[PDB]
This record gives structure tokens, sequence and C-alpha cells, in this order.
């Protein structure tokens, strides 16, 4: 379920597939409700 385009979730929304190690893969996406919220550019998860 990797996000190809930036706005995979939606045109206004943003999606970005994260991945640090080979143990597992992390994905993210923010829904646009009330207030706009862009996808996170940080990946402290490890």
């Amino acid at each position: 379920g990797l996000c190809s385009e930036n706005g995979d979730c939606a045109a206004d929304e943003c999606c970005v597939d994260t991945v640090f190690e080979g143990d597992m893969v992390t994905r993210s996406c923010e829904k646009t409700t009330g207030n706009f919220t862009e996808c996170p550019g940080l990946t402290p998860i490890a």
C-alpha cells in the first residue's frame, strides 16, 4: 500500500512511505478536516 503520488490519500492530503530498516515498513498520511495538515517529514521511529 505504498503511496505513489504525494496526494495519494487525496489531492489536498499528503502521503509519504517511510522506511528505515528491513524489519518492517512505515507509512503515513494526514486527513484534511477542519484544519489543513500536511504529511509528516520526520521518522524518529526505529
